[PDB]
């Protein structure tokens, strides 16, 4: 069967991460959609005008507005990319088929929405050569960062090509966690979030989000499915493509 | 020889063109900077804002006014390019070891700045799918562009990956030739354009800048060299990276 996929990148990134992995979904006849969220890729906001993950995550609610009634999609989610998943579906879990997690955050609804946040920065500290700032926006004090190009090649792009590489330090752009305001959200609700279809992608050779991590996240909110990639980094997309395509195809034989 | 070599992207596009070429130049030993001109790439300000071809040029001349003294480098301007470098040729050439012109537009100093464009508008009036606007900057009425994606396709990126097709479709901004403007601003200068080193680089398998409009270009302004590369595309930076990275080696060891 075909589906309506909808990627979303993670903070500091931008639709581009997923360069390879929509035009290999398309062959596939799968219809594609590579989102870039607010002061992401070439949007043209600047992070200092967003106040929020869900200011953020804009672009993508924005666009579940805009789909006829019936047209239900599947969210693919990178890395942070499913705290942006959960506000989405808070919002219109009708239209969702279902939401894939790609060594992704799983936020869940019987803790605060920064729980899985806080758990990461447990368990990966260090950012390395990562710069932080701080802005204010609607009273808030919200720390800013731009990702450190020696953590982009050792943690993050491990073992993408340095072509792939030499992308991400052309293209990143200063971002935001939010941890401090997704602290004080409205936790995300059972009704919503919770009632739809998730299916967890992971592999034990990411270099940033840890297997401690991703399986403590499974542990504690279980997926309805869980696919593990063997080999490749964090970045799936771009060292696993093929694999990566191959297990959405199987969702969206499973979910519509 | 090692040299500087500064990448300056074509119009609607941005430093991420060379995500390719610039790991590759740096393997040499190399220094590259692949800059964002104003409102390309991930550069903040918006076509609106810019009023001509000079205002957006500023990055790369803010940048080379922060070259220290003795210190060169070597442009490489692809496509549109070429009118970057005159302009900056024309305020910092001594600075400039020597220009390469990568399928680029190739000013001279006898006509007016937007001489080669209007033939090149004559050479290849239909840009297919493009999509037009017009916006009023400093009292003039300038007509911007949006690349149209079957125009990139079978004109651009004829021959290049879908990965490298799909950026192009992804990161491409809106843009303008600044046509108008070019037409009415100062010729460029013999003391300083007319001085540097310049070095042609093409293909006759280019799909936009025709063979016509290139070998026009050449009988119109003898450069001090030039290669042509066999096969590829009008991106050669993509198709053909691994000859043009060998060229430019040859251009580092013949111009300091």
């Amino acid at each position: 069967a075909f589906a309506h996929f909808v990627l979303i990148h993670t903070i500091c990134h931008g639709a581009w991460i997923w360069h390879k992995l929509k035009p290999l979904l398309e062959a596939l006849g799968h219809k594609v959609t590579a989102l870039d969220l607010a002061a992401s890729g070439v949007d043209p906001r600047q992070i200092e005008e967003i106040g929020s993950f869900d200011e953020y995550s804009e672009p993508l609610l924005t666009f579940l507005e805009a789909l006829p009634p019936g047209e239900k999609v599947i969210l693919v989610g990178e890395s942070c990319g499913g705290l942006n998943i959960a506000i989405a579906a808070d919002k219109y879990c009708e239209k969702i088929a279902a939401a894939v997690f790609h060594n992704s955050v799983l936020p869940d609804t019987e803790h605060c929405p920064s729980y899985v946040v806080d758990k990461l920065m447990e368990v990966f500290p260090d950012w390395k050569d990562t710069t932080y700032f701080t802005y204010t926006k609607d009273g808030k004090e919200i720390t800013g960062l731009k990702l450190g190009f020696t953590l982009l090649r050792e943690n993050l792009y491990t073992l993408c090509g340095p072509e792939e590489y030499e992308l991400a330090k052309m293209l990143t752009r200063k971002g935001s966690l939010f941890q401090n305001i997704l602290a004080k959200r409205p936790f995300f609700t059972k009704e919503g979030y919770g009632s739809i279809k998730k299916i967890y992608v992971w592999t034990d050779q990411d270099e940033i989000f840890l297997p401690e991590f991703q399986l403590w996240q499974i542990e504690n909110y279980k997926p309805d499915k869980v696919y593990k990639v063997e080999g490749g980094d964090h970045k799936l997309q771009l060292t696993k493509t093929k694999e990566i395509a191959e297990i959405l195809q199987e969702v969206a034989d499973t979910y519509n």
